[PDB]
C-alpha cells in the first residue's frame, strides 16, 4: 500500500523515496511532495538517489523541482536519467517536488533529502 506517495512536509529534515524503492518505480506513477518551513528558513535540497528513464527533453519519466509551494512558480529544473542533479537551495521556505513515470519504461528510482536552512 502501494503506489501512494506525497502530501505535505514540515519537519526540519526528510528523504523522500520513489515509490518501491530501491526497487524500481513503476509505469504511470505521479507524486506530489510539498516543502513547507518556517518564515526565514530555506531548504537545502540533494539527491541520494537518482535513476530515471532517459531522454533528450525528459518527456517521458521526471522529477520536477519548483521554487515554490505549487507546480506553476519557480521552476528550477527537470531531471531524469542516471545523473545525480546537483544539489537545490530554495529562495524561501517552500518547495514542490513531482515525479511522474509514464506508460513504459521504468528505472531505479531515487532517493531525495531536504534540510532546513536557518537565517
Ligand atoms: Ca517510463
Ligand atoms: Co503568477
Amino acid at each position: 500500500h502501494a503506489k501512494e506517495c506525497g502530501g505535505v512536509f514540515t519537519d526540519p529534515k526528510q528523504i523522500f523515496k520513489s515509490p518501491g524503492f530501491p526497487n524500481e518505480y513503476e509505469d504511470n506513477q505521479i507524486c506530489y511532495w510539498h516543502i513547507r518551513l518556517k518564515y526565514g528558513q530555506r531548504i537545502h535540497l540533494s539527491f541520494l538517489d537518482f535513476d530515471l528513464e532517459d531522454d533528450p527533453g525528459c518527456l517521458a519519466d521526471y522529477v520536477e523541482i519548483y521554487d515554490s509551494y505549487d507546480d506553476v512558480h519557480g521552476f528550477v529544473g527537470r531531471y531524469c536519467g542516471d545523473e545525480l542533479p546537483d544539489d537545490i537551495i530554495s529562495t524561501g521556505n517552500v518547495m514542490t517536488l513531482k515525479f511522474l513515470s509514464d506508460a513504459s519504461v521504468t528505472a531505479g528510482g531515487f532517493q531525495i533529502k531536504y534540510v532546513a536552512m536557518d537565517p
